[PDB]
């Protein structure tokens, strides 16, 4: 083992990994959003910039896990990124709808962790969920709630998409 | 009776500490809409800070009342705080329809205290409601009446309503 | 349910809603006390000061958890606030006495929340009430526990109540 | 008559002259007071501060008077002012004691020259002693009751008075 390593279980260090390539794989799925929003027949450049800050989070919050595993002692092991699910999103709406049924699966995935850290008696590991992970996952999923309320409210196409757009400009 | 006590009279006393109650049953109210109009589902946060500011402006003036008591050496007595009328308040303009409402009942307590002060010859009491008081009451209902049209006018659901509450935001 | 709920228990919620009515009532008791000290028969400035400044803490938790009930998308329910249980608070000392007494009890509850929150597998809210409300609790106790200790010295009444008060404003 | 004076009643305008009096006289006492604090076989700085503050407050309200006798177009008539009732005070309580006693008898002339004003329908005397007086009066009455109160905690006399003369200094 690492002349680090202690009370680092392995089944904590393999899930750390599956949580690196669900970041990275966020992380494209929102660079894909970003792009498109900037496609000529498009031009939304809120939801542009809304989805690459996005996409810059999500690769951040991997990057993290990554001096995490170092941290401990556990060894990073690097899988393929699955291309994003879609190559166009749709409306403004369906996107942050998309957005928000992402970030409740890496909240999913984040609090199983949270649950197998707890099970192994890993209170290093169960505060860095708690205070670099879970806490920016239900702020990311209230602003998409109230982004998509506000969306509807201005009525989510036409003139409304456009001026919602301009509030995340 | 109190050695700073002069010529203030039980009754106004009395109806001071009623007034003292409604003023944060007042602020209750606004800051259950404050809330309100921050749920991931409502999402109006020009409302909310609007009802937030009206919240604590009544606490204001109830703390004012409190120091007013004991500057005429009447003692505050403090009654349970009802519950606000409501959970939930609807739309933007059911919700300043409502706060229309509560602030034209508020006024009318006061000018009674007025008249009661004024009853019993107490001209510190009809200064302090006119200046501290009844001014703020009338600029407060002006404001409401102006935002209940601007917001009929922008129209009051929808598109309009969420560009309106931006002016507030 | 709300589109942001997960991983968000009714019992929670509704423990939520407890909490925020009892820190409410916390926030009326030390408004309360602050006028109290404000008498011209009483006239103790520091603990006046004190006792609005702690009224002012316990309104601004029970906002705290008003904000996370929306943020995890429960619904808050607001109750009436209960009459302090005095009007009158008798001596410097026997009003931090009250205070020590309700902090406890707060922070009974507090700690009651978080083992309803840990038996449900919430840490997101475990970790809430630890970082935002046990720590402040435990600060509160022992800051007011020392406030008795020194008040106690400088012997509870007369000159010395007169000096303590000072050290407070 | 004055080219100015416009629903100026003569009774008002001899109660400003009796009023203008009784200020002075206050005046007076308060310096008698001032000094009396300065014997050397006295020495208390704070209180002889205060009083030479409040001296000159009431020297300045007797002022206001004169100059709003000229505004409405009355005649200031000066009497004689008498010797305050004592030469020496006794102790910083007796003389708090002999102020508040002073400050109520000026506030109840003070009312009754309003019930006077508001008898001839005078509102723009009435609001004179509103804002310019009535408020003061109140204010200082208080602040006297706030200062026994305190005096006689840190216990009038001895160490506690000596102490409580540094608060006012």
């Amino acid at each position: 083992a690492s002349q680090v390593r202690q009370n680092y279980h392995e089944d904590c260090e393999a899930s750390i990994n599956k949580q690196i390539n669900m970041e990275l794989y966020a992380s494209y799925v929102y660079l894909s959003m970003a792009y498109y929003f900037e496609r000529d027949d498009v031009a939304l450049p809120g939801f542009a910039k809304f989805f690459k800050e996005s996409s810059d989070e999500e690769r951040e919050h991997a990057q993290t896990f990554m001096k995490y595993q170092n941290k401990r002692g556990g060894r990073i092991v690097l899988q393929q990124i699955a291309a994003p699910s879609m190559q166009e999103w749709g409306t403004g709406l369906e996107a942050l709808q998309a957005a928000l049924d992402l970030e409740k699966q890496v909240n999913q995935s984040l609090l199983e962790l949270h649950s197998t850290a707890s099970g192994n008696n890993d209170p290093h590991l169960t505060k860095l969920l708690e205070d670099e992970y879970l806490e920016e996952q239900v702020d990311s999923i209230k602003k998409i709630g109230d982004m998509i309320t506000k969306l509807k409210r201005a009525g989510p196409h036409g003139l409304g998409e456009y001026m919602f757009d301009k509030e995340l400009n």
